[PDB]
């Protein structure tokens, strides 16, 4: 089971696609909810995501069918289409998923954030870095629900540098676009959700704390944080979760004025990557780095909760550290950082010491030597 949020607020979930096209925004929203008696949220909502995952793993599509059998009824503890908790303006996080992932696979993070009074928009990227995603060819297709699917692009070695950079720039634009959509809904612009879901978007009117915006993401999503910050000053700070730095252009490193927090796994990182993170540092800029002891790259994503301890460790979905312990640290340290750099008036400064890696399961900075 994917853990429930640790915060005081109940959590709701829904999906927004606007416009309906491959250039529209697709996101999963996690938000403080008024009610706590709704059905839980289906974790991986369509069979095609499992086919996507099968291609990402480099297996036959029939492994996709097997993955569906195993995981296709799994839920995540968020009240599907629950009304938004009224009477308060919430800060906003835009969240960016990893390569071969998609919008629904970081619910442990999204739910926890929402339970502390954030609205979280987990974008689904259309750069062919998602295992799968979908949209509609035209207005007619959107009405009848005739989905067009877009699957993960496999690269040749000679395409890697160039295409990963094209992808990270698209990802950043998608983050900025998702922000604009949410800010426009906040004002009260009518938006007809291309998905026919019983969550009225007008609830979001006057519900966003409009200057309190952050961008967070895992791996490819971590590079996306960085690209996004350099190009969109509306994002006040960023948190990169085990960032994969390879996609970034040489130009971006000196171009990130906002506070930036690197939260790393012990076992993912390597000198080339760490060197790139250190290129983000300058005397006038606020940077923080911590490393979670005993953790692996997948501790930041939901599949760390989806299997047992023995299978999970074999598949590199789990580390030596307990998955809930690990995500608690990442999520609490994130909260403290956000409160600091968004100027929130909550109690998240109780976790300030985690920003400095002061905890028995944290390493300050990095375990990686780069000399
Ligand atoms: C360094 C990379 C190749 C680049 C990158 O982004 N990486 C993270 C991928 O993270 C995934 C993928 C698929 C999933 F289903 C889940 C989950 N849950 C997580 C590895
Ligand atoms: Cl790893
Ligand atoms: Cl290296």
């Amino acid at each position: 089971k994917i853990p429930r949020g640790n915060g005081p607020y109940s959590v709701g979930c829904t999906d927004l696609m606007f416009d309906h096209t491959n250039k529209g925004t697709f996101l999963r929203l996690y938000y403080p909810s008024q009610d706590n008696d709704r059905l839980d949220t289906l974790w991986i909502p369509n069979k095609e995501y499992f086919w996507g995952l099968s291609k990402f793993l480099g297996t036959h599509w029939l492994m996709g069918n097997i993955l569906r059998l195993l995981f296709g009824s799994m839920t995540t503890p968020a009240n599907w289409n629950s009304p938004l908790r009224p009477g308060e303006k919430y800060p906003l996080v835009v969240f960016s998923h990893g390569l071969g992932a998609f919008r629904t696979l970081y619910s442990a993070i999204g739910i926890d954030l929402a339970s502390h009074g954030f609205i979280v928009a987990a974008v689904e990227h259309r750069d062919r870095s998602a295992s799968a995603t979908y949209y509609f060819k035209d207005q007619s297709a959107a009405e009848i629900g005739d989905k067009s699917w877009l699957y993960l692009r496999t690269l040749k070695q000679e395409e890697e540098t160039h295409i990963r950079n094209e992808q990270v720039r698209q990802r950043a634009k998608e983050c900025s676009q998702a922000l604009s959509l949410i800010l426009d809904i906040d004002h009260g612009k009518p938006v007809k959700n291309a998905l026919d879901l019983k969550f009225d978007m007008e609830q979001l009117k006057d519900s966003i704390d409009r200057e309190k915006i952050a961008v967070i993401g895992h791996s490819f999503g971590g590079a996306t944080v960085i690209q996004t910050l350099s190009e969109d000053q509306r994002f006040r700070c960023g948190i990169a979760l085990d960032a994969w730095m390879f996609p970034l252009g040489d130009e971006v490193y000196s171009r990130i004025p906002q506070p930036l927090f690197f939260i790393n796994s012990e076992y993912f990182q390597y000198p080339a990557n760490i060197i790139k993170m250190k290129k983000c540092y300058s005397p006038d800029k606020e940077r923080k780095m911590i490393t979670i002891r005993g953790s692996v790259h997948q501790n930041f994503a939901d599949f760390t909760f989806a299997t047992g301890k023995i299978i999970g460790h074999m598949l590199k979905l789990k580390g030596d550290i307990d998955s809930n312990v690990a995500i608690d640290l990442s999520n609490k340290a994130s909260l403290a950082f956000l409160q600091k750099h968004l100027g929130l008036h909550k109690d998240f400064d109780q976790w300030d010491c985690l920003i400095e890696g002061d905890d028995e399961n944290l390493i300050p900075g990095t375990n990686i030597n780069t000399t």
